[PDB]
């Protein structure tokens, strides 16, 4: 027996996860069965913090749980109900811990935005319509510290749609200082970016489609405007509307259009904040301290750090954020040096320059902890691959001692790791990826010791020996003096004297990575399971973690190498010969069915067909931040003509040799139906035929449970078909 | 050689018109080359007109034109621009015929809703932002006869959406009295009417999609409203805002809902209105004399006729129009008799009671024209078939005297008659549809005989000898005790022995007629001459023109009968026995898409596969006017019950069997998208696979060059396949 389709989409062969929140530096929670139990780290004695049923009585499901810090209170998030990416809306009962009673009065209100309690103690901030709210103590009325918000137009601790999916990655633009005292959030004014309307259908019910209406700001649009403000959350007069301090951005962003692209705090009084510039090149950073007698912030000119790239953008997306040492007068921040390497590099606050603590060619990833004694990073520096992720530390006081905590913990099973440390990073959980089954354990930091195995998947194990599973070869090519690499999902019993069908399995995005090493069960497990199909993935230029010189390849040329190189990588894959040159197909979603479409629109021949699922087909119809971050603005002046050269319509001719599918869902608010629909139009136009699909109601994941079903069944035929 | 797909879609073999209009009772204009001629039907002799090279110089592309009666003038429309199904704005310039100029002062504006002449002499009457303007001679100012006009809330002089589509079929709601004193106009308030909203994409260019509003009424939503009004043209101030003399309605109509359903000069100073209340079995003719002395307009409510039904809706799509005798004292309507069979009644204006002057198991299309001796009536008696259309003539004198002035004018060649008479009916076009190819003759009423053949498309003749043409047949068959006809189009060299594959071409909605004599070169024609596919129609329950006893059948009973008659003529087409009963499918437009999704829906299991396009799915997502005329509403005390149990959603799982396509506009605002897009939805809700098509920025037609063209494509690689 075999992996079958059904196998995948109805889940029939779990991974197992094991999801912990640290509550203090040696203890954190684990949910089980229904019950919250508490892992004491140190001894290992586990105890029941909340039972089963404790709520059954409580007359609504509950979508999410959140423990105010000091143990005293858990939050109840119920009535979930999805509004972008990140973004939604819920209902919330705080239930006392101390006691054993829901809080009746002064209750958080129905539609509420974004919950949080303060970091240490048990202060709520709440953002409810589009306006901020402070909750001193669970039971006490709240006090509205904003005033100005307004339905798609103002918003206060909250991120409006492009600063939400593009920037902060979040709902919530707020932000407490580490101890409670300060509520940093900023403000969105969205009053002269445009509209995207499209069409809602609903249950049939509904006699009228409805009009959905959303501040977007495509390619050189008017953008959203911020303001940042700061509050003082203990002088919180009963009867008078609190001061929000207002920090004001520096002068050299002030001259033009604006992003705050970063927010954290340093100390109890210094806060950091990042500036971009619309043009993505230049990002400036603020250091503001709060003089203790005007009640005022000083961002001192001085404390300023510049951040600038010559060959591209700032940042992987954005700036990296910092990391304050103890004291707050240094910090840590990743960025690529001069070789473009990204990089850990060592701030004095008010020294311009920086101290690189590692260089390599390899990138640093993400800094995950700071002690007085060690910083821990992740890389992907072991065995020189990009597709590995591994924990390390630096010792601090010297800079050459480096340990690397994970390479060697399982060198075959585990080469992906991820790390969650504990408050003032005692103890840390280490998760495993692959290429192996998921392994979740336990550590401490002071020796490293592995003191429990928390999951190893087994129970999946002893399913799997029983299936006929693919196996992955992950390896690399040389095309110019650079090494690109490239994965398949091999056929279970692959015989490389045949010929295989292979399909070339596509997202391409600046900064992206599909080979790596990585377990997992998907769409392309079930292809060469079953159909005996090489799911091939390669990661060309504009491929993130392998430097600038790669991803910054197609700066202001995007729809140009990646797509090339795409092609490329497929013509290598026949030269190996185990690839049946006349059954090649090729596959995306997104960036990717973008980079799909524009393959099939290059008349390469290659490749017989392809499916786009929600491609993007023409930049200008993208949003403003990625958009621009890449390709600068629209006009003759700036890069108009890239723009204009790089859409999937005209290219429209050449799907004459192709077969093709393009997939899209209707309500697809962050790669609008139009990008799909003018695609349809411009082919229909030069009289190629073509396979459609749309998805009432779907958005971009198309990933209501019968849609996902629905999209991929419906794809396999077409391949299957395609292949014969 | 055959009759392939790029012969019809590239319209290699052309069917010629012959198109004039008749300017006297004697002469009438043909176009040629790009020459006006004029034909005297007197003599035979013909002269230029207008010629070819007259507006050379003009600068623009000449969309059409329109002669002042009196010969003085001639209206020039140019940029045109197509709004709904016969709405559409232009500009006009108008050109002086005495002499030789272009009228500079006081223009007709650009974007002009409307414009006409009177029927006498060379007034115009030109509605424009809503409102109504006229103009006594082209170079004077125009008086503005309305100022309420306001976009999609006051139509004035013109028809809203609703209105237009399924109402007066025209996108003008104005009527000039017989010599041009009077101009009756109507109002719509469509105030409170709701909008539908769908996007449009338009050229790549366009960054954002617009939003499409449009004031229209779903099933049982709040209707427009009207308001009708009479004008003196001639004491019109050139220094006062000229007085609209309204009429009100019967007050039988204003206790509910209702529409002007007919505006009928009769005399100089004599007009007839018709109502209907919003519940369509019940209509009132109000008859309005003008008062000399007191300048208003009084409706006798004994010159009031009621016309009412029991087993159903009045009229085929609305009641008929009268057609009053010289003096005005009389006139003619068609009526269902009690027998429900559609024939002309006699009414005096005053009497209640009419006369019939035909009666038979047939039914009269229409009144052509009155003379004081003769009254001309298109029918289809001649043997005994409905799909037939004839010219006869009744003695006016005589009621038992009837010619029949076709039916032998060339029996084989010609079983399908229009006819375009000449001012007071001197004489008369007859133009032959079919069975053979179209002829076109003129005649003179004095003792008919046959003057000219002017068309008789024997160029086509030839050219279709070298060409493998289908044969067509056309028959009946008997279901219970009545007899219900059916079509074929049976591919050449038709084998009765053999094992065809058939399609059964659908449209089924009330008073269809898919079974008739016409001659047709469309998809079907390629089908059976390349395909060797029979297409085969069927018009059973519900259709028109064989007495009410069959089309009533579905009142209050949409998508039941008509529905089931379909499956039931595919399974007596299987008894005989040249037909493949594994390889039968269906498709549809509009209604057809309805009735194609609503069969396979069925699991009759008769039929592989279908096609429905444009289908409506839910009745309370069609318009109020045309689903309330044979639902009611869609409240639980009038049929609400109906209107949910005959939904194509609810038939949802039954897909399974079945192989289906479905393609719509995504601009169509008549069958709105959401339609199918409820449909797509219903179907991924239970997992049936199924194929998709939208076609950007199509409406109801898909008729653009482009999409015409690729969805007929699309189609037939659908077809083949699904017939090997
Ligand atoms: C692994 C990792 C870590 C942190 C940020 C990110 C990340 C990923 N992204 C992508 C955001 C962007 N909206 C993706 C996107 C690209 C398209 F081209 C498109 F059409 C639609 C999209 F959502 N931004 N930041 C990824
Ligand atoms: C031959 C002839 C003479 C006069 C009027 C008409 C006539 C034809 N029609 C059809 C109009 C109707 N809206 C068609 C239609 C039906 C549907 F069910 C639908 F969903 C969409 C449509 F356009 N109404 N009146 C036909």
């Amino acid at each position: 027996k075999t992996y079958t389709l059904t196998d995948y989409l109805k889940n029939t062969y779990r991974l197992k996860l094991y999801s912990l929140r640290w509550i203090s530096d040696h203890e954190y929670l684990y949910k089980q069965e229904n019950n919250i139990l508490v892992f004491n780290a140190e001894y290992g004695n586990s105890s029941v913090f909340l039972e089963n049923s404790t709520f059954d009585e409580f007359g609504h499901s509950i979508n999410d749980y959140s423990i105010s810090p000091d143990g005293q209170f858990i939050l109840l998030e119920y009535n979930y109900v999805k509004q972008w990416r990140h973004s939604y809306t819920a209902s919330y009962d705080i239930y006392d811990l101390n006691k054993r009673q829901l809080i009746t009065e002064e209750r958080i209100p129905n539609n509420t935005q974004w919950v949080t309690w303060s970091p240490v103690g048990h202060k709520l901030a709440y953002v409810w319509n589009n306006d901020i709210y402070v909750k001193i103590e669970p039971n006490l009325p709240s006090y509205r510290i904003t005033w100005t918000g307004k339905e798609d137009i103002i918003y206060n601790g909250i991120t409006d749609w492009v600063y939400e999916e593009e920037v902060f990655s979040a709902y919530s633009a707020l932000w407490w200082s580490p101890n409670g005292t300060f509520l940093a959030y900023a403000q969105f004014n969205d009053t002269e970016v445009p509209l995207i309307e499209y069409s809602f259908y609903s249950d049939e019910s509904l006699q009228y489609p409805k009009t959905v209406r959303v501040p977007y700001p495509k390619a050189g649009a008017v953008n959203p405007t911020v303001k940042f403000f700061v509050v003082n959350t203990d002088s919180l007069s009963s009867v008078t509307n609190a001061t929000s301090i207002q920090i004001t951005a520096p002068a050299s962003m002030l001259i033009g259009d604006h992003y705050l692209c970063d927010v954290t705090w340093a100390t109890q009084e210094r806060i950091s904040l990042q500036w971009l510039r619309r043009i993505q090149n230049y990002s400036v950073m603020d250091i503001c301290d709060y003089d203790e007698s005007s009640g005022r912030w000083n961002c001192l000119v001085a404390r300023q750090h510049i951040e600038m790239s010559t060959t591209g953008w700032v940042g992987r997306f954005r700036p990296s954020e910092p990391h304050f040492t103890l004291d707050g007068n240094s910090f840590y921040k990743i960025i690529s040096n001069e070789e473009g390497y990204r990089h850990i590099c060592y701030f004095q606050i008010d020294k311009k320059d920086c101290t690189f603590i590692t260089k390599g060619t390899w990138e640093v990833i993400g800094i995950e902890a700071l002690t007085s004694d060690y910083l821990y990073y992740i890389s992907n520096e072991y065995k020189g691959m990009p597709g590995g992720r591994n924990l390390y530390k630096i010792q601090l006081s010297d800079y050459t001692k480096v340990t690397c905590l994970s390479c060697e913990l399982n060198p075959e099973r585990c080469q992906y790791y991820s790390v969650s440390f504990s408050k003032e990073a005692k103890y840390y959980q280490l998760r495993c990826s692959g290429p192996g089954l998921p392994l979740y354990t336990l550590h401490s930091s002071v020796n490293d010791k592995g003191l429990r195995v928390l999951e190893d998947n087994s129970a999946l194990d002893k399913m799997l020996q029983n299936v006929q599973m693919p196996s992955k070869k992950l390896d690399f090519i040389i095309l110019n003096e650079t090494k690109f690499w490239y994965q398949m999902i091999l056929p279970p019993h692959f015989d490389k004297s045949k010929k295989y069908p292979l399909l070339l399995d596509v997202y391409a995005g600046p900064c992206s990575q599909k080979a790596d090493t990585v377990f997992r069960l998907n769409w392309a497990t079930y292809l060469a399971s079953t159909e005996n199909i090489i799911v091939a993935s390669f990661d060309g230029r504009g491929s993130g973690y392998q430097g600038d010189k790669i991803m910054h390849a197609i700066n202001r040329r995007l729809g140009t190498f990646e797509v090339e190189d795409q092609i490329e990588a497929a013509r290598q894959f026949s030269k190996m010969g185990f690839v049946d040159n006349k059954r090649i197909a090729i596959w995306g979603w997104s960036y990717g069915g973008y980079v799909t479409s524009m393959v099939l629109g290059s008349g390469s021949g290659v490749f017989k067909c392809g499916i786009a699922v929600a491609p993007v087909s023409r930049w200008e119809y993208y949003d403003s931040v990625y958009t621009e971050r890449y390709m600068g603005l629209p006009t003759p002046e700036d890069n108009l003509d890239h723009y204009r050269n790089s859409t999937v319509m005209s290219r429209a001719e050449n799907f004459k040799q192709v077969e093709y599918l393009l997939i899209h869902g209707t309500a697809d608010d962050n790669v609008h139906f139009q990008q799909s629909a003018q695609i349809s139009k411009a082919l229909v136009d030069v009289g190629v035929d073509f396979q459609a699909m749309w998805y009432t109601d779907e958005d971009h994941g198309i990933a209501s449970s019968t849609a996902h079903q629905h999209i991929y069944t419906h794809m396999s035929h077409f391949i299957k078909q395609c292949f014969s």
